[PDB]
C-alpha cells in the first residue's frame, strides 16, 4: 500500500489522541517543503532572465508564514533571524519551531546539495511565550527532520515512533514513504570532515583520522566524503553509515554549527535512528542552550564509529 | 535578451555555416538530459509505490542518450559507460560524428541523494573507413565539444565549443536551458583543494607532499578547504564555479589512475581548458593522451592554473 | 492567509471534533486527483512514443486505491465497474463513495476538458458492506464535488458549510483556496444541452430552449454552450450561472447521465451554491435509486432558471 | 523513432536548405507556448495567494512578443492584445511577419474553458520599411501557421507545405512529441458547433442548413451539436473528429466575430493543408485580401462534404 506523509502522519496523530496542532504543523512544513524545493530547482527562473522582457530569504518567508498560519506555534527560530520570532496572538498554537530554512545555501552558486533543518518542542510553561522558550535541551524534542534538496527531495522525519524517509514526486506534488522505520549501520566505512582544518585540530581528531586511514586492526581505510552541506553528509551517513564530525578549530572553539536548529534536531535523526550524537563531552541533545544561535562541535553516526571516536576522546581526557 | 541552449546553438552554427547535423545532435542530447534529470528527481515515483495498484536509474539514462543520438542522424559510433563496445550506429541513422558519455555518473551512490551527471565528448570521424570502435580512439584535443549535465540543487548543463564555456539552467517550469553564465572563465588560483583522502595510505609521494602543503602552507598563507562529494561532476563543477584542484591521481594500487578517459576525462579536461583551467595526468595534458582502449582509465588532476601547476611542481620534483 | 485544501479540510474537522475519518478520505482522494491531473497533462507520454527505445482505467485504480489505502470506506461505487467494490475487512471505514474517474474520458481524443465526480456518504446500516449501502438518496450525501481537468486543474468541495474551489498549483502539489463559499446567479444567460438531437427532444424541452432564442418579450436571448463534458458544462453553470440539461425524452424516459456518480454530486453542489437540481418530477437529491448504475434526467443550474424550466415542463405534463 | 517538434523542423529546413530563421522562429515560438502552458495551468498560483506572506493574457502578449523580437527572424509583428502592428527595431529584423492571438478563449477562463495561442507566419513581400502593410497579405501566402490548445493535456498543431503534424507537450520534460503525423480531416463529420443563441440573427442559409443537421431530409441520423466557445477547442475537435464549425454573421457582428488576420486565416491554413475548406460563405477564407489587421470575417470551416453541404444552401438563398 502506497503511503503519504499527511496521511502517515494524521494515522499517527489520530492512534495518539492528539489535538490535531502538530498534524497541522507538519502538513504546512510539508508544503512550505515543497515550495522550497520548486525554487531551488530553479522553476520560473527564465522569468528572471527575460523571458517576457534571494532564495535563503525566499526559503525563511516561506517556513515562516505557512508556521505562523499553521496556528500551530508561539514562537519560531530561524537561522535567518537575529532573534526569536513571536507569534501574534491570534495564531498561537502550543509548538516551538527552530529551523534552517536552506542549510548549505552559502554554497549554492555551485549547485551543491542543500536542505531545510528544523526541530519542533512543545511550550512547557504557561508563560507569555519568550525567546526563551526556545532554549530547551535536544532531549525534549516532539519531532524533527530535514528535507534534502539532492538528486531527488526527501523528507526525513523523526518522532518517538522512529525514522521515516518520504520521496518527494514532483510530478503529483507529494512525498511518498520509501523507507519506514529507518535504522543506521552499526559501523560505517565513511568518515566525513573537512580536514582544510588539518592544523587547528584537537589531537584527539587527529588521533581518530589517523585511525581512519590507517586502521589499528588491519581493516580497509574508511573513504572520505565531505559535501560541505551539513544536511547532505548527514544524509549520506544516515543510509550508508559511518561518522560526521564538525569539532572545534581556531575559529571555532565551540564548533560552527548551531546547536538549536543544526545539531539539535539531526542528533535526534540519528538517535532516534539507533546512531549516536555527542559534543565530545556529552550528548547533543543533553546540552542545555543558553542562546539561540550558539555553536556545538558534533560528531554523529553510526554507534561503533562514535562510540570509536569517543574512546579516542577519553584518552587524550 | 533571453537566450536558451537550442537558439545559441543555432546561432554559433549559422556563424559557422555547419550542415546542421552538430546542432541535431546537441539538442537531441538536450532532451535525454531533460528526460534524465526528471527520472533522477523521481518524477512519477509514486506508482512505483502503489498509487495506481523500473529500470535502475543508469540503465535507462543509457538508454535515454543511446536512442535520442541515434534517432539524431548525426552519430555513427557512441561509447558508453555502460557498454562493452562501442556501439555502430544502423546505416539509415548514421552521421558524421562519434560521441562518447557517461549517461549517469556518480549513480552508485545515488541512494543517499548526492549528486550525479551526464558527462559527453563529441567527436569528428576521422578515416573514410566504415565506422567502428577505432573512431573513437582519438586524443580530447579532437573534440568538436564536450561538457556535462550536474543533477544537483538545481539541472545545469555546462557546455564547451571553440568559443568558450557556457552554463544553462534548466528551468524544470518549462523544459528549456536558460543562458545563465556566459563565456564562463575558472579563478586563476582557488582555496579549495578536492580528493579522497581516506586512501592516504596507497599516496604517491608526490601526492603526499601536495596535500600536506594545501593544509601546512609553508608560507604562512591560510590552508585550502577540502570538499569531497564523490561525484565526478558535482566537483568538477564546484572546482571550475569557486576555483581550486580537483585531483583523482595514480597511485600504487591504480597505477593509471580510476576515472575513465574517453567520457570522463577527456571531457572535463576539454571544459576546464576551454575555461582558461588546466588538467594533467602527472606526466602530460589528459587531452594530449591517445588512448588505446575506449575504457581506459587515466589519472586526473584539474583546477585552477595556478593550483594545478604547483602541484606538476611537486610531481616533478619527486621526479 | 493562504489556506490550502487539506488545512481547510482539517480545521472543519476540528470544528465539528470527528475522528478524523472524512479528512483522511478526502486528503487521499485529493493525491488521487493531483495523480489523475499529471496523467491527463500526458507527463511521461515520451516514454509512450520511444524517448527510451487506458487513462479512464488508470484513473479509476488511481482512486480506487487511494480510497480503499484511506481505512475509511467500506463501498465503492464506479462507473467504470459493473458491481459495487466491497473494501476487505482489514481497510473497511465507514464511508461510502460513488464516484465517476474520468467524466468525459470518451473525446479526450480532442484534449476537451474533462473531469473527476465524487459523492461521499455515510454507510447507514451495520449490516456487511453491499450494494444496497450504495442506494441513498443525494439528500444523505455528507460530501461531494469535483476536479475538472481544464485549462488549469480545479476541485470544487461541497460540504455543509457551502461550496469551496481550491486551483491546483502544479508547482508545488498543493489546491490553493481561490473562491470561498461560492454562490451561482439567481439568474443567467446561457443554456447548455445537444441541441443536435432536438428531433427526439420531449415538447417542453422544444418549448423552452424557444424561448431561451426568441424570448417572447424585449430581453436578450440566451448564448449557448455545450463543451459534452458534464463537469465542464456544470462548471461553467456554477461559475456563469445558467442552465444545463441532460432532459429525458420518450426514447430515455430516464435520461442518460447516472444518478449515483453524476447528477446526485453535481446536484449536491448546485444546491449547496443555492442553485437548483430537477428531474423534472423531483429533484435529483430525492430520487431514491434501486440499481448503482440506474440514470436520472437532470436540469440544474440558477434557481429562477431551474424554476422557468419547471413551469413549461408541468405545462406540458 | 521517437519525433520532438524542434528536431522535426530542423529536418524539414535541411530539406529545404533555407536559411534556419524560420527554424530560429518557431523553436523561440515553442518555447514562448510552453511558458505559456506553464502560466496557464497555474503553476506558482500558490506564491499569488500568499504561500510567502500580469494578467495572463498580458503575461502570454509579453512571452510570444519578447522571444519572437529575440529569434531575430521577425520584422513586423501583429497580436490580438495591441491595437497597432508592432515594428521590431533594426537590429532584431528578420524577414518573417507573425500575426497571433496569444491567448485565444482567455475571456471565458474564469470557467477553465480550454484556451490556446493561434498564429499565421508569412514571409514580408514588399521592400518598404517595415509597417503594419506587411501584415495585410491573404492567407493563401502564409508560409506557416497552426495554434497550441491548452485543453485536458496541451497540444501544438502546426501545418505547412508539408501538410499538418500535431505535437503533445510532455510536462514532465518540456518536449513536444510528435502524436499525429501528416493529419487529414474525416470528408465528412457528424457534428456541428456554433452559438445557435444567435439563431434569430441567422441569415436563412445558416438556419436552413442547421434545420438540415437536426432534421435530415433524408431520414439519416442527425448531426450531435457542441459548442465549447473557444475557437481552439472546437476547430481542433473539429479537425480531430471531423464535422464542421461555423461563426456566421449576426446583428452584433456584421462582418462576423473572428478576426480573419490571426483566427481565421491560421485555421483556414490548417484544414486547407489537413484536406478540408474554410470559407465565408462568399469566398474562401484564405483569399480574402485584408485591409485592417483587426479585421473581422464570417467563417464556416471543417470537412470537405460538410462545408460543400453549407455551400449549397448558400448558393440555394443566393
Ligand atoms: O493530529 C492529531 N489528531 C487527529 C488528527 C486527525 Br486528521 C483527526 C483526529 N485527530 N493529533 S496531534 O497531537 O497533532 C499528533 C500528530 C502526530 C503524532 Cl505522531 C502525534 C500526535
Ligand atoms: O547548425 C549549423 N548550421 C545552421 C543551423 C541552422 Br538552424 C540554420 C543554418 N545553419 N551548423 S553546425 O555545423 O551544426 C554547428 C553548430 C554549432 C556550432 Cl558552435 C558550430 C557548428
Ligand atoms: O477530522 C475530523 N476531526 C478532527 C481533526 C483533527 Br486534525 C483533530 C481533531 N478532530 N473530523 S472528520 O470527521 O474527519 C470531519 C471532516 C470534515 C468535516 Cl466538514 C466534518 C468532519
Ligand atoms: O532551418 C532551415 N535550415 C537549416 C536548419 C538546420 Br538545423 C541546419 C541547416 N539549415 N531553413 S528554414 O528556412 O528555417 C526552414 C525551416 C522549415 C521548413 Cl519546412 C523550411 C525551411
Amino acid at each position: 500500500d502506497v503511503n503519504t506523509l499527511t496521511r502517515f502522519v494524521m494515522e499517527e496523530g489520530r492512534k495518539a489522541r492528539g489535538t490535531g496542532e502538530l498534524t497541522q504543523l507538519l502538513n504546512s512544513l510539508c508544503t512550505a517543503v515543497k515550495a522550497i524545493s520548486s525554487a531551488v530547482r530553479k522553476a520560473g527562473i527564465a522569468h528572471l532572465y527575460g523571458i517576457a522582457g534571494k532564495l535563503d530569504v525566499l526559503s525563511n518567508d516561506l517556513v515562516m508564514n505557512m508556521l505562523k498560519s499553521s496556528f500551530a506555534t508561539c514562537v519560531l527560530v530561524s537561522e535567518e533571524d537575529k532573534h526569536a520570532i513571536i507569534v501574534e496572538p491570534e495564531k498561537r498554537g502550543k509548538y516551538v519551531v527552530c529551523f534552517d530554512p536552506l542549510d548549505g545555501s552559502s554554497n549554492i552558486d555551485c549547485l551543491v546539495s542543500v536542505g531545510t533543518i528544523f526541530g519542533i518542542y512543545r511550550k512547557k510553561s504557561t508563560d507569555e511565550p519568550s525567546e526563551k522558550d526556545a532554549l530547551q535541551p535536544g532531549r525534549n524534542l516532539v519531532a524533527a527532520g530535514y528535507a534534502l534538496y539532492g538528486s531527488a527531495t526527501m523528507l526525513v522525519l523523526a518522532m518517538d515512533c522512529g525514522v521515516n524517509c518520504f520521496m518527494l514526486d514532483p510530478a503529483i506534488g507529494e512525498f511518498i514513504l520509501v523507507d519506514k522505520d529507518v535504522k543506521i549501520k552499526k559501523k560505517g566505512k565513511i568518515y566525513s570532515l573537512n580536514e582544510g582544518y588539518a592544523k587547528d585540530f584537537d589531537p584527539a581528531v587527529t588521533e581518530y583520522i589517523q585511525r581512519k586511514k590507517f586502521p589499528p586492526d588491519n581493516s580497509a581505510p574508511y573513504g572520505a566524503r565531505y559535501v560541505g552541506s551539513m544536511v547532505a553528509d548527514v544524509h549520506r551517513t544516515l543510509v550508508y553509515g559511518g561518522i560526521f564530525l564538525y569539532p572545534a578549530n581556531k575559529k571555532s572553539p565551540n564548533g560552527k554549527l548551531r546547536l538549536l536548529y543544526e545539531c539539535n534536531p539531526m542528533a535526534y535523526v540519528m538517535e532516534k535512528a539507533g546512531g549516536m550524537a555527542t559534543t565530545g563531552k556529552e550528548a547533543v541533545l543533553d546540552v542545555i542552550p543558553t542562546d539561540i544561535h550558539q555553536r556545538a562541535p558534533v560528531i554523529l553516526g553510526s554507534p561503533d564509529d562514535v562510540l570509536e571516536f569517543l574512546k579516542v576522546y577519553e584518552k587524550h581526557s
